[PDB]
């Protein structure tokens, strides 16, 4: 992966992968489509994978539904 002895960027993310979501996550949690795609592309995951990881984050908030 994109560090030395690491996992591959399948599903499953490493510590520089979740580094750069996290740093997005701050300012903008609403992620797009269209820039899901790009992170898709350069992690080089899936779009499907990165989408979960957003979905899961903010349910993690004191909101209405879920949590």
């Amino acid at each position: 992966g994109p560090m030395a002895s690491d996992k591959r960027p399948r599903t499953a993310f490493t510590a520089e992968q979740l580094q750069r979501l996290k740093a997005e996550f701050q300012t903008n949690r609403y992620l797009t489509e269209q820039r899901r795609q790009s992170l898709a592309q350069e992690l080089g995951l899936n779009e499907s994978q990165i989408k979960i990881w957003f979905q899961n984050k903010r349910a993690k908030i004191k909101k209405a539904t879920q949590a």
